[PDB]
């Protein structure tokens, strides 16, 4: 609680590839882990422009900054200063597929975020591919602790040009670099949003607020 801030900035660097294009970005941000608040600006420095949806990579750009009860045992905070380390895996409707790996340390008073990600078998023809996203609905993931590491599951919406929903369902699991204290099951809200970009989304800006609640699941 002397480690982690009030008000805490964080650097990211993510390497990836989606339907074999390969890219690398690198970001900084800043926010409010206590509130639950962080915005992050992007840049594309490799592989830009990318051709393919921004919002599949938006989510991996941060749960330390998440609003927790007192009641509810931050793990993710608890975590530091050695962190942790984080995999997902995003099932597309569609077949698309993305895999992440992450890990978080703190260095000079601030965070930082190393992420590799693979997106692979997304149709030419889908949103995904053809840049038809929107951004993500508001969702809640539900958490719990197995074999010594906190999970999460969530189903996951991108709204579309069209009007319509592009589905997703993520899994994720969360392991602190030392042994520190896990949460029961409980609920974390999540409103992610693009709140600027350039022409190209070479140039991108996002905020998260997030909230940690006990379930049944207003």
């Amino acid at each position: 609680m002397a480690i982690i801030k009030e008000f805490m900035r964080f650097k990211v660097h993510m390497e990836g590839s989606v339907n074999g294009h390969e890219f690398e970005i690198e970001g900084e941000g800043e926010g409010r882990p206590y509130e639950g608040t962080q915005t992050a600006k992007l840049k594309v420095t490799k592989g830009g422009p990318l051709p393919f949806a921004w919002d599949i990579l938006s989510p991996q750009f941060s749960k330390a900054y998440v609003k927790h009860p007192a009641d509810i045992p931050d793990y993710l905070k608890l975590s530091f200063p050695e962190g942790f380390k984080w995999e997902r895996v995003m099932n597309f409707e569609d077949g698309g597929v993305v895999t992440v790996t992450q890990d978080s340390s703190l260095q000079d008073g601030e965070f930082i975020y190393k992420v590799k990600l693979r997106g692979t078998n997304f149709p030419s023809d889908g949103p995904v591919m053809q840049k038809k996203t929107m951004g993500w609905v508001a969702s809640s993931e539900r958490m719990y602790p197995e074999d010594g590491a906190l999970k999460g599951e969530s189903k996951q919406r991108l709204k579309l040009k069209d009007g319509g929903h592009y589905d997703a369902e993520f899994w994720t699991t969360y392991k602190a670099k030392k042994p520190v204290q896990l949460p029961g099951a409980y609920n974390v809200n999540i409103k992610l949003d693009i709140t600027s970009h350039n022409e190209d989304y070479t140039i991108v800006e996002q905020y998260e607020r997030a909230e940690g609640r006990h379930s049944t699941g207003g």
